[PDB]
C-alpha cells in the first residue's frame, strides 16, 4: 500500500475545520472534517492498530492537529470503505486517512497525487 | 464498546475550565471539569491502561489539554459508574471520559451522539 | 496508593517558577519549586521508574511544563520523605511530586484534598 | 554510520516551506522540501523504522515541524539513493533525510560538515 | 550516577542559540550550543540508548528545545569525555548533557551544583 497509489482519493486545499476523538472495540480513533473552496465537506478517520493503516495513526494524529490549529489549507488523502461497522460508519465516515500534505494553492499541494487514472 | 454507543452519555458546547491529573495504584490519570451556558458542570477521568477506557488515554490527554487551552466549548462524551474506589468517586466522579469533539454551536458538535434509545 | 489519600500534603495557589531536570541511577527526574501565597517555598521531584509515584513522571513532566508556561497559580500535591538518598535531598528534597491541579482561588483547587 | 560521515550530502540555509506525511508499506513516513536563498531545491524524507536512518524518524519528525512552524534557515542533512520504488521517487525524492541544524547565515551552520572528501 | 555528583562541570546562565539534530550507530542524539555572558561557549549533547545518560534522551531534548524557543538562561550540567567517536568529538564535542535549571541570575539556578571539591 501507498499513500500515493493511483486510487481513490485525496481533496486539496482543505482547511481542517472539526476534530472528534474516542474508542471503539480497545483502539483508540480520531476524524477530521474539512471543507474545501466552495464549501463542501470531506471527512476521514484514522484508528490506531487497525487494518492496513494503522500504523501511521500517530504521525496523522499530530499532523492533523497541528493544522486544525494553523488553519492552512492541506491535501486530505483517503481511502473510501475502510471502516465498516454501520453506526460508526453513518455518524462518522468509512474513510480512512492516508496521509496530508501542506498547499501551495487551493489545488496544488505537496506530494503524491492519490487519484484512479484515467482510461482514454 | 464505542464511544457513541446508544448509552448515558454526552454534554455538548462545554468550555474546560478546570484540569486535575494524578496517579492511582500504580496508573496516572487525570480528570476535566467543564460548564455549558445552562451552568450544568460535568466531570470525567481518563486512566492509563484502565480496563475499558484505558488505551484511549493518551488521545484523551493532548485533546483535553488542547480544549483547556483555547477554551473553546467541546462535546464530552462520558460514561456513568467506571470508577469505584469511593474516596476518589467522593472527591472526582464515576465519569470516564470516553470522548472529545470540537462543536459548531452549543448543541451540535461533530461526531457520533452518545445517548439512550429515545 | 492515590494523590487523594488522607496524608501530607498539598499547597495551594502555587505558581510554578524552577524547573530542573536530570538523571540519578538510570532514571531521570525533574523537579519544580514554587510560592505562595504566604511566600513559603515548595519543591517537589518526579522520578521515572521508581517504585511508588514513578508510573505518573511522563504525564506530571508535561502538566508541570505546561504550568510552568501559563503560570497560572496551581496545586502541587506531595509526598515528603520519599527521595532518601542525602546528597539529592540536600540539594534539592525529599518530596514526591504526586499530583497536580488548576485552582479557581489561593486555597480552593480542582480535585481531591491530600490531607491528615 | 553517522550524519556527518564524509558524504553526499547537505544544504545550508534553507527554509522548510512544504510538509507531507504518508504511509508506504506499513511504514509511517514525511518528507520536507525547502528553498535556498539563490531559490535553489531539495527534498529528503524520513521513514519509520526503514532503512538505516530509521531510528531517527521521530527525533526528525519533531524537528522538522518545528522548523517548518519557525520559518528559521536551517541546515538539511541527506543521503541520495535510499528510497527505491519508483512511484514514490518519481513522486517525492531518493533522498533520506539523516539530520537538521540551525543556521547563523546561509552557509554557516551547527553541526558537522557532510561532504564528500 | 547522578546529575549533581561533585564532577565535571556545569555552565549556568547560558542562552541555548543552536540546536543540531542527527544520528549515529542507529542512535539518534541532538547536540546545543549555548553563549555564557561572560561570552564563552559551552556544547553538549545527548544520544537516545547511549550507555550511561541514555535514560535521559526523551527529557532533555525537550526541555533544551523548550529552552531554545524561550531563550531564557539556563544552567548547562555536562560530563565531559563521554562520546568518543574522533570524527563526532572534533565536529561537535566529547560532553554528554546531563541536566538542565531554569536561572534565576546568571550564576543562581535551581538544581544541584555539578562541580569538583
Amino acid at each position: 500500500e501507498w499513500t500515493g497509489d493511483a486510487r481513490d482519493g485525496m481533496f486539496s486545499g482543505v482547511v481542517i475545520t472539526q476534530f472528534h476523538t474516542g474508542q471503539i472495540d480497545n483502539k483508540p480513533y480520531f476524524c477530521i472534517e474539512g471543507k474545501q473552496s466552495a464549501g463542501s465537506s470531506i471527512s476521514a478517520c484514522s484508528m490506531k492498530n487497525s487494518s492496513v493503516w494503522g500504523a501511521s495513526f500517530s504521525t496523522l494524529y499530530n499532523q492533523a492537529l497541528y493544522f486544525y490549529t494553523t488553519g492552512q489549507p492541506v491535501r486530505i488523502y483517503y481511502e473510501p470503505g475502510v471502516w465498516t461497522y454501520p453506526p460508526f460508519v453513518k455518524a462518522l465516515t468509512s474513510n480512512a486517512l492516508v496521509g496530508l500534505s501542506t498547499c501551495t494553492t487551493s489545488t496544488e499541494c505537496f506530494g503524491p497525487d492519490r487519484k484512479k487514472n484515467s482510461l482514454e
